[PDB]
């Protein structure tokens, strides 16, 4: 029942590939708005902390 | 010399607060697109700390 | 014959697969949304169940 | 002050109205294909009630 299973199945490559894309956008971006604040000599190291501690908690990653 | 000042000077309250919009606009785009992913269960442990990785290095954040 | 069948014929697996892929792209998008939403703790459980509720009623699933 | 703030402090209400608006806009997309399936006779009960329950796992909803 083809039917079922477009509801039922797991994610497919070409959904996971989509998902994974925006991550990939997003770091991008991400890295072109520090880029140009760390030109500028606007991130302390205390500010460069918070950003990378807001990503872990994003990540769920426990470091 | 206001024109001179106006090539000259350190980045105004106004510019910086732009600079640093940015960052936190492409923080919260990175947590959504993040979010999306962790839900469905899409970044192992190794792909977290790559992205967390990716990030320091952006910040230039040498931990 | 043929032409009669064409407007009579229940429909046909391809048409129920792209009816029941709509659906699919639908809940793939709901959660994506979703799932950034609570990864920034912006749903309650009174939320949460106004949401359920809502797609109970569309799916006319009397539960 | 203000920069600091602008990484720091959590989501402002244009933010979390734009991450609700998310929500909102895949439940209509989700109602408008659920509603074609349904008017086409397309959902048994127990595809409606996993439909259902992929729904309230995305939610974190432990009903």
């Amino acid at each position: 029942g083809p039917v079922v299973s477009i509801i039922r199945d797991d994610l497919t490559p070409q959904e996971r590939e989509r998902l994974m894309m925006r991550v990939r956008a997003a770091l991008v971006d991400l890295g072109v708005a520090v880029g140009a604040s760390v030109a500028f000599r606007q991130l302390t190291e205390p500010m460069k902390s918070e950003i990378a501690a807001t990503v872990k908690k994003y990540l769920e990653y426990d470091h």
